[PDB]
Order: structure tokens, then C-alpha cells, then sequence
């Protein structure tokens, strides 16, 4: 169960490494405008986060499927269709706050090493076309990166805390998964953990302003 883990700075490498593989399937957004939102709501969940260890960068892709993930080394990747499916930032911020959290308590990193071990993920690192074929399954249109239970349920617990500390509603996700109904499996377990995470927090108004939220949505819309 336990195992040996790559440092802060060579999983900064290992991102480096997948970053570039990921996106030569990808078309990335070149709308500054789009890119300088989703930058903003990033750094403000960011400043909620238990610690920032590495320089987070944000990524918006042209893909209609509803998706973010977190690579390893801080890199979130978030879909054009995450942002049109969203009806509010609060949402979108939900979801954000949920891979953030991922990329904090390094799981993709952790998971990796449990399935592959040390020297493999090491390799990795180091680039000993393994790399290449990883990218594609954990990270690609068909690629399930797919964490433990354990994980997910960090994950969540440490997003209501971002979510909050961050001025968000830290209902958020569970209304942007409400809102799809009407792999992060959203199990009963999850939504019972999520309620009581939200229930000890002090009932108080979250204000928010949709100004930037409706102007990006609406020009993603156009595309
Ligand atoms: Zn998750």
C-alpha cells in the first residue's frame, strides 16, 4: 500500500513531459479573453487551497464533452464544454475546486505509482514513448484516469473547504451535477460526505458576479 513517491520537482518535470504529449490531440482556445477568465477563477480557488506547490496552469480546450482534469505538476485542463454545461461560476468553480484538489494531494501521481510503481512513473520523469502511451490512456477522449475511493472522497472534502474559504457556495458541484441529471462517480457516499462537509460550515449569503460568467459563456456559445 505504501510506496515510494517522486519528489515536488521532478512530478513538475513528469507535467512538463505529459502536458505537451496531451495537447497535440487537443485544439486549444485562443480567446485571451476566455483564457484570462478561467485564469482568474483559478487563482481564486488557488488562494483557498491547502498549499500551492506548483506554478498552476489553466487550459481551456475546444471540446464539447463536459470535462476538467488535473495532470500531474499543477496543470488543470478544462473543457469549452464544462463552461457552456455550467449556469453559473459557482458551478464551474465546483468543479474547478474538485481537480485543484486532485493536483494538491497529488493523486494522479500517487495513483500512478500505486498501479505502475516507482521505477516506472521514475522513468517517466526522466524520459527513459512510454510516456506517450500513458498520456493517451489516463488523459485522452477515452482515457479514464480513474481515482479510488479515498482519493475522490479527499478530493471532495478538500474542495468544500476551497470552495469556502474561496467565497464560493461550496454546493457548487453537487448543483452542477443536479443541473446535468436534469470518471468521478458521484456515489452516494460522495453526496453524503458532501452534504455534511457543508452542514458544519456557518449558514451565510454568497454573493457572486455573473458579469464575467455570462460574457465568456455567451461568446463559447458562438463557437
Ligand atoms: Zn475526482
Amino acid at each position: 500500500k505504501g510506496f515510494n513517491m517522486i519528489s515536488i520537482e521532478q512530478e513538475k518535470e513528469l507535467g512538463n513531459k505529459f502536458a505537451v504529449e496531451i495537447e497535440k490531440q487537443q485544439q486549444p482556445v485562443n480567446d485571451p479573453e476566455v483564457q484570462r477568465y478561467v485564469d482568474k477563477v483559478g487563482k481564486r480557488l488557488l488562494s483557498g487551497a491547502r498549499a500551492v506547490e506548483f506554478d498552476y496552469v489553466f487550459k481551456v480546450v475546444k471540446d464539447d464533452s463536459v470535462n476538467a482534469f488535473a495532470i500531474p505538476g499543477g496543470r488543470v485542463y478544462v473543457h469549452t464544454g464544462l463552461l457552456k454545461a455550467a449556469d453559473n461560476e459557482t458551478e464551474l468553480a465546483g468543479v474547478l475546486a474538485h481537480e485543484i484538489n486532485h493536483a494538491v494531494a497529488r493523486h494522479g501521481t500517487r495513483q500512478m505509482t500505486q498501479e505502475y510503481g516507482y521505477s516506472l512513473v521514475l522513468s517517466l520523469v526522466l524520459g527513459d514513448n512510454m510516456l506517450a502511451q500513458l498520456a493517451g490512456q489516463l488523459f485522452g477522449k477515452a482515457g479514464m484516469m480513474s481515482y479510488s475511493r479515498e482519493y475522490e472522497n479527499q478530493a471532495d472534502f478538500l474542495g468544500v473547504e476551497t470552495m469556502y474559504k474561496a467565497g464560493y457556495n461550496p454546493n457548487g458541484l453537487t448543483s452542477f451535477f443536479q443541473k446535468l441529471n436534469a470518471t468521478h462517480p458521484l456515489t452516494s457516499e460522495r453526496i453524503q460526505r458532501v452534504q455534511a462537509e457543508i452542514a458544519k460550515l456557518p449558514p451565510q449569503r454568497y454573493l457572486t458576479d455573473e458579469t464575467e460568467f455570462k460574457k465568456i459563456k455567451g461568446r463559447l456559445k458562438l463557437e
